[PDB]
């Protein structure tokens, strides 16, 4: 039987395998393979009703839910013969997690007032206040995952490049900017895999990706939001395409502190001459949709009436002329050269010429672009992500004005939005939930009418794997909108 994986990925290079700074679709996926939390999603699944026992065999909450204590399983053991996994390493992977010096996450954890180890199987953890969905921010998508104490102390700065998890697969060798050699965990508590070893290999260009997953190279190709790689996919019996949840929402952040777009004018101009409804149709309807709001629409608390500004370039060039410019404006981006990013930047690039924009766009490496737009290095950041499926998420890291660039609490507020602070913070706490969604669509509603970010097309993964790869389980949705690989992934007799 094969039990050699080859995948291909629209990425350049590993940056980090640390949990807790993994941002990147390609890096969360290869730390999705490598370790586990204290609860998970299933398998398949990008559903929270779905979070279910992984390293904790269960847990308790009080009534005022702000204590959560977990009982962890006593068969987890290590990757690299760091032992068992204890109560001391959750301990120290919820600390480290909820630090902003040592994650790139830990403004979700801001509540978190402690964590103990009860005894060596138990973990108490005592909210300073309500959360949402305390077991979200357990799972197994960015900060949850646990990492050792012992292999972080004694790797450190090595620990990024040599990553030690309790999932079913370990990293064996990093080829720098050409693959990482995964091998199985052959002591994985559910049982040894089925696959003995992972080539995930880095083909940015999807010309070269689909010639390599065409040929029989892959087993497993990334593929594009187009519905023509869609389409020629399907048309050959020897594969199978995936459309995973959830949806990456792809909106324009405009920073509203720096001219010409610190004029309100200015930004409505812009909002005026993008036309997502035309990118939907333009790219297919089945994998993209136009949002009509600032956050995902699988989100509990989405305002489907969040009063996104209307196609109208009449409008924006009128605008254009009352900010005092007849003539139109010059925009420099600095945009993304991943493949998906990069062809959403040139459609809108033709769009806002309509309405007078002259959008120039300096191409950047994906990874190193995510440093830069994080360092406000350019004056609209072209961003596509999904959070945890509840507001809180996404309006707290993309709109809070603490998580704008350039504080120590900075996450990916692009913008420098400002105007929904009391609404955001009201909603985290607010217990019934008509008028928590309440809040939460009033934050909403200020975030599009101020125009700190024009919302674009939201877009499900798109992956297509060979008729002889099983992955063990029904797909529909992943939290990095991208394939989850475990010990039950295998291939066909
Ligand atoms: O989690 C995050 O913060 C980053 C999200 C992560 N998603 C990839 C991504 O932006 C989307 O695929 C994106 O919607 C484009 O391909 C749009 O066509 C990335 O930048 O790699
Ligand atoms: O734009 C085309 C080029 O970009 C791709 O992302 C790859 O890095 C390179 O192999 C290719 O030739
Ligand atoms: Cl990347």
């Amino acid at each position: 039987a094969k039990t050699e994986l080859s995948m291909g990925v629209a990425s350049e290079d590993v940056t980090t395998l640390d949990p807790h700074f993994a941002t990147t679709t390609s890096d969360r996926t290869l730390v999705s393979y490598i370790y586990g939390a204290l609860v998970r999603f299933a398998p398949g699944s990008a559903n929270p009703s779905s979070i279910e026992a992984d390293l904790a065999e269960s847990w308790e909450s009080n009534a005022d839910q702000l204590v959560w204590t977990f009982k962890l399983r006593p068969d987890v053991k290590w990757q690299g013969g760091y032992g068992n996994v204890t109560a001391d390493d959750v301990v120290f992977s919820l600390d480290k997690a909820r630090d902003p010096k040592r994650s790139a996450f830990s403004g979700d954890y801001a509540a978190i007032q402690k964590v103990e180890a009860v005894d060596a199987k138990t973990v108490r953890i005592t909210l300073t206040r309500r959360v949402p969905s305390l077991l979200a921010l357990l799972s197994n998508f960015s900060g949850g995952f646990i990492i050792p104490k012992k292999a972080f102390k004694e790797r450190g700065d090595d620990f990024k490049r040599r990553p030690v998890g309790f999932g079913p697969f370990q990293v064996e060798s990093i080829q720098p900017g050409q693959s990482v050699t995964l091998t199985a965990n052959a002591e994985y508590f559910r049982g040894k895999p089925k696959l003995s070893k992972i080539s995930y290999r880095f083909l940015n260009n999807e010309a070269a990706r689909d010639l390599a997953f065409e040929s029989g190279e892959l087993d497993v190709e990334q593929g594009n939001q187009d519905q023509r790689w869609l389409q020629r996919l399907t048309a050959n019996p020897e594969n199978v395409v995936d459309t995973i949840e959830p949806a990456e929402l792809n909106l324009l952040h405009i920073n509203i502190t720096k001219p010409p777009f610190n004029d309100i004018r200015v930004r409505q101009a812009l909002a005026h001459t993008v036309n997502a409804a035309q990118i939907a149709k333009y790219r297919g309807e089945r994998v993209n949709r136009a949002v009509p709001s600032v956050i995902p629409s699988n989100n509990l608390g989405f305002d489907p009436d969040a009063g996104v500004l209307n196609y109208d370039p009449a409008q924006s060039k009128k605008l254009l002329a009352e900010a005092g410019f007849p003539n139109g404006v010059t925009v420099t981006m600095v945009a993304s050269q991943l493949p998906g990013l990069e062809s959403l930047a040139q459609l809108i690039q033709a769009q806002v010429a309509e309405g007078g924009f002259t959008l120039n766009l300096q191409p950047v490496e994906h990874a190193a672009w995510h440093q830069m737009i994080r360092k406000d290095l350019s004056p609209i950041v072209l961003y596509g992500a999904a959070r945890f499926p509840i507001a809180d998420y996404y309006l707290t890291q993309f709109y809070h004005s603490a998580s704008e660039i350039g504080k120590p609490t900075q996450v990916v507020n692009f913008s420098h939005c400002n105007v929904a602070d009391k609404q955001i913070e009201a909603a985290r706490t607010e217990t019934d939930p008509n008028k928590q969604i309440e809040l939460w669509k009033e934050a909403q509603k200020l975030i599009v009418s101020n125009v700190c970010a024009i919302p674009l097309t939201e877009n499900l993964g798109t992956w297509a794997r060979k008729n002889k790869l099983g992955w063990g389980f029904e797909l529909k949705g992943s939290m990095p909108s991208a394939p989850l690989i475990t010990e039950q992934t295998y291939f066909k007799d």
